[PDB]
């Protein structure tokens, strides 16, 4: 027995709403800390076991007790509730940050040295070149081009959709070159910067990943992880990915940085010439290399990307020829690692429209709205007001509802607004937050049950008790897709497949492109 909530807390003007399993509505209070009921009301079935406790009329900031039953629960309500786990969600990159210090005043007790500093050998050849900086990509110190492009999407559309939210949040700003950009586009910089070294010069192919040849043992600090260094072979994917982000970041740091846009703008061009006179052939780890893979046999979405970021970039109508029969392929319209239609979707929808075939975009726009209504469908049978069904927890599971909730607000800057597109992004920082069957915060550092123990070297390998602070986890995976999970989690709903455990990466392991999702529509709650 346990009440689930949000246990972060809730806005003063936001839905607010706690669960309990139950066969029966119940009476429910609100009070001061000293007792006093300020708010009375009824649970509502949403079936089949889970009743809710709706809230939202409370607007008085401050910390509550909720009382349902016999039950209680601590309950905070702010304008601004959101800010902290903000901050921390985009201090997650600094944290990740590798081949430069971290300093005890930025980085508290999980400061390090410089760690993967040598230079990496291009595979099966004898040439060496640096490429430092950016980030460590998950739970290991892989530095991976295909996901890193998505991770530096979220936070380029989260910092021009929200700026103001992200206004309030600090990064590890002292690590960052001077003059300091806006929070996001501070810490976006670095992964930009480590990654336009990537790109091959004399063919502007971008090489797929840099990484030591296998994993090192859990127990391995950053800095103590000297296996060298290899670039994985030039890959469509990441090439065609890198193109996209570049483009994109060309146009964004414009006002910031004009010599950073200037050299995105023409790294963009040269790695779509390479897209142009290549195959679109799926990468494969070469024989040595056990890393992650990053696959995908479809490179069609990653084209249709890399061709609307550049329609945009450019305002050249010529690129729509390209980016319009891309558009009609019947792809999964998605927000990646691997299937990045999505992003391309956006880039074309908000290409000005005087460049760009009326009838086309009205086509893509109703097809958004009709994909927009299913998941607005899935939310309404869903007891957790969340657009997910037992099939969708899968491996990241969390991001798959974070990507899902971005769609909805990212519809908005484009003319496509859908009623439930609030809602769905409260009910996902809920369910984040600890508004869930397992009662858990699925974020390290923060809540009444956070994440203990994830499948993260640094917070594995010092004598640290707690985790790097603000990292989200994968979430409930039904395919229990690792032994711990497999020897535990047998034969439970798909809510309830997680486990807060170090050696299951299938359910507790943390990721750049986890947290970027998280730090949109995290920002999106917090600008009203
Ligand atoms: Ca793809
Ligand atoms: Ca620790
Ligand atoms: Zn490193």
């Amino acid at each position: 027995k346990s009440i689930f909530y949000n246990q972060v807390g809730y806005l003063i003007s936001g839905d607010k709403r706690f669960w309990i399993q139950a066969h029966e509505p119940q009476p429910f209070a609100l009070r001061t800390p000293e007792g006093q009921a300020v708010f009375a009301g009824m649970t509502k079935p949403v079936g089949g076991n889970w009743y809710v406790g709706d809230f939202t009329a409370l607007r008085v900031p401050g910390t509550y007790t909720l009382t349902v039953g016999t039950l209680e629960a601590r309950v905070v309500i702010h304008r601004r509730a959101y800010r902290d786990v903000l901050e921390a969600m985009l201090r997650f990159f600094d944290y990740q940050l590798c081949g430069v210090v971290l300093p005890e005043d930025e980085a508290g007790p999980w400061a390090h040295g410089a760690c993967h500093t040598s230079d990496a050998k291009v595979f099966g050849t004898e040439r060496a070149l640096a490429c430092p900086g950016g980030w460590h990509d998950a739970g290991d110190y892989g530095k991976y081009t295909v996901p890193a492009a998505k991770a530096v999407a979220d936070l380029l559309l989260a910092h021009e959709y929200f700026p103001a939210a992200l206004a309030h949040v600090r990064p590890m700003r002292s690590v960052h070159r001077a003059p300091h950009l806006p929070p996001a586009l501070e810490v976006a910089r670095e992964e930009i910067a480590w990654l336009l070294t990537m790109q091959d010069p004399a063919t502007g192919g971008v090489y797929h990943k840099v990484t030591t040849p296998s994993f090192p043992p859990l127990d391995t600090r950053p800095e103590d992880d000297d296996a060298p260094l290899v670039l994985s072979p030039i890959s469509y994917a990441a090439t065609a990915t890198f193109c996209a982000a570049m483009a994109h970041a060309a146009l964004v740091y414009r006002p910031f940085d004009p010599a950073l846009s200037s050299c995105c703008a023409d790294a963009a061009r040269r790695a779509y010439a390479w897209l142009g006179a290549h195959e679109m052939q799926p990468f494969h780890n070469p024989d040595g290399i056990l890393t992650g893979e990053y696959g995908d046999a479809e490179l069609r979405d990653e084209l249709l990307w890399a061709s609307c970021a550049l329609l945009r970039m450019t305002g050249d109508s010529a690129w729509a020829r390209v980016c319009e029969p891309l558009l009609d392929l019947d792809l999964p319209w998605e927000l990646g690692w691997a299937d990045v239609a999505l992003y391309g979707v956006m880039d074309y929808l908000r290409t000005p429209r005087a460049a760009v075939s009326d009838d086309v975009r009205n086509k893509v726009k109703s097809r958004l709205l009709r994909e927009l209504d299913a998941l607005a469908a899935m939310a309404e049978s869903h007891p957790f007001g969340i657009p997910m069904r037992d099939d969708d927890f899968i491996w990241g599971s969390n991001m798959v509802l974070l990507n899902r909730a971005m769609a909805f607000l990212l519809a908005e800057g484009v003319g496509v607004l859908h009623p439930a597109a609030h809602t769905v992004a409260q009910r996902a920082a809920d369910y984040l937050f600890g508004a869930n069957p397992l009662g858990q915060c699925y974020v390290t550092g923060f809540g009444q049950r956070p994440v203990r123990h994830p499948h993260h070297r640094p917070s594995v390998a010092d004598d640290v008790d707690h985790p790097v602070p603000g990292m989200v986890v994968g979430g409930p995976n039904r395919h229990l897709q690792d032994e711990i999970a497999r020897a535990q989690l047998a034969g439970r709903p798909a809510m309830e497949a997680y486990i807060d455990h170090q050696d299951s990466y299938s359910t507790n392991e943390v990721a750049v492109y986890w947290n970027s999702p998280a730090v949109f529509v995290i920002a999106a709650l917090l600008e009203a």
